[PDB]
């Protein structure tokens, strides 16, 4: 699994979720932060995804996040090491 | 050491900091999050977590947050290359 | 790259912000968060920043956010596997 994190222009969100959507993606997570440099609202979105897929989601949000101005952000990639669902305490194998 | 991330019902957060507090675990960062799929709330915690205790703390977190109930989410395990005390400038060990 | 995110104490907000824009660093992304342990408020920086400049962020972050009393939270480093600039589509080299 990868965490999958982007900080958008808010008025992107509703095409990144379109985007996330029409891939099948689940469980994407968004939160409200400041750009700082006093600052510009900003929209975080984070998802966790599979190796096999996270590349997918991360066109797709780059696609429905751009408008080629300043500003538009950027999309983070970390590994995770391990998940566990919580309704099943399972880890993951994907 | 380990950041442990979880993405919980919003009514399990006091379930969670009692196991967390038993088990003696300090550095507890909460906040509001958006799961969209428009969305439902959830709240975020993080912790910091040695390499020796992270197992433990996935394994309280999961059993404190789960119902069995669909949209009880996940917890994520990353990697922290370097952590820092601000108090005294120190680089972790542990 | 490298993902700097330190818990401070709010008061710290500005001069962390002085000290990384005196730096040139680009990209800060603040967000307010609860320190449980029924909590305390802290904020939550965040930066990408190169290798070659992330352990020089990472000083200026504990030195323009210590104040050598309890509470002064902790700088995490994390591992950036993929950087994507939404503007271009580019992914990172640095």
């Amino acid at each position: 699994m990868k965490l999958v994190m982007a900080i958008i222009k808010p008025f992107k969100l509703d095409e990144v979720r379109e985007a996330l959507t029409s891939l099948g993606i689940q469980g994407l997570t968004v939160s409200e932060v400041k750009g700082f440099g006093s600052f510009l609202p900003k929209v975080k979105v984070e998802v966790a995804v599979s190796d096999d897929q996270y590349e997918q989601v991360v066109e797709a949000i780059q696609k429905a996040a751009n408008t080629g101005r300043i500003g538009d952000g950027k999309i983070f990639v970390l590994d995770i090491a391990q998940a566990v669902r919580i309704r099943t305490g399972e880890t993951n194998t994907e």
